[PDB]
């Protein structure tokens, strides 16, 4: 089960964090259901997994991404010889699906990061955030920068053409 | 007539970049108005002018921010001898204006940042895309971006004292 989950109120509706989370998978493990949330960025930081959508089975692992979107039918799970950790983070907003529109992931919802992605460094910044989350001390200003980052770098690393 | 003058469109409600410039003041020339935009900081990259407001009179130079807020009545002027130049970026929205809130110059609406300060460097960036800004790039995500982070940096260097 997972280390770490931290689910934040929906307070926007322009860019929101609504959740991110931490979860070394079991052998014998995985989830399959429709996606309720709105996106749900993935990154496969050890071991192996399956993801699968629409028929297709996709094996991943360490450096690869996979973006869950409302209303997908989706299965995923750990490998039983080598089970996967992710890191996800859930965001929302009128900009945020503007923005997924701009990048190719969301055709296929998997991509391969190369080796100096930002995209991996952004998503662990946000989680160790998450950890100590104070919005006293503007945790949250801090969150929606990050999340504006995140977005940027999955459109220039995985831009749609021109 | 300005450098730079880049006048956005108003798309956000919760936080939006309204505009962008860089002006080189004339000598003794200036400004004397009530202030009808939301929000305006401005940060003085070179020489001496002076900012009027409710009485009090500043002497700014280079390193000095001031800020303009919907409804104040302003007056400032390049010096004679040595006009200022200033960048100044216009923002607004309903967590603008709470992020705004959580620091402590909102009623002097004048600071001096220190000299380590990442306020000027994230203007100067914020000014270099208005210049060539395409959102076909996504440069409406690199700013959005940007105004989170100079709404940081206000907070860390002019925190409002929290209980
Ligand atoms: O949201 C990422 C998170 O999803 C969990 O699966 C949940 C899902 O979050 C929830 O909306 C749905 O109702 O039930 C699912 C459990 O079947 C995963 O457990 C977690 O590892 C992340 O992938
Ligand atoms: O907004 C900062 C910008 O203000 C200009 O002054 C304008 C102002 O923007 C406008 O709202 C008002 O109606 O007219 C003012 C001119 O009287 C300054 O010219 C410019 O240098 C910036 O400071
Ligand atoms: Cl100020
Ligand atoms: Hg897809
Ligand atoms: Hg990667
Ligand atoms: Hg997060
Ligand atoms: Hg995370
Ligand atoms: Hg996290
Ligand atoms: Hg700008
Ligand atoms: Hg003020
Ligand atoms: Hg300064
Ligand atoms: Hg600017």
């Amino acid at each position: 089960m997972q280390i770490l989950w931290k689910k934040y109120v929906k307070e926007n509706f322009e860019m929101n964090v609504d959740e991110c989370g931490i979860e070394q998978g079991i052998p014998g493990l995985g989830y399959n259901y429709e996606v309720l949330k709105n996106a749900v960025i993935h990154y496969v930081t050890k071991g192996y997994g399956t993801f699968k959508f629409n028929g297709k089975v996709y094996n991943l692992k360490q450096g690869d991404i996979f973006i869950l979107l409302k209303g997908m039918q989706v299965e995923y799970v750990a490998s039983i010889d080598d089970p996967w950790e992710y890191y996800w983070i859930g965001f929302s907003g009128s900009n945020a699906n503007e923005y997924l529109n701009r990048t190719s992931i969301t055709n296929s919802c998997v991509a391969n990061c190369e080796e100096n992605s930002k995209i991996p460094q952004i998503i662990l910044n946000m989680c160790e955030i998450s950890k100590t989350y104070n919005p006293s001390r503007s945790d949250d200003i801090l969150l929606l920068k990050e999340l504006y980052s995140l977005l940027y770098a999955l459109i220039e690393e995985f831009p749609k053409p021109f």
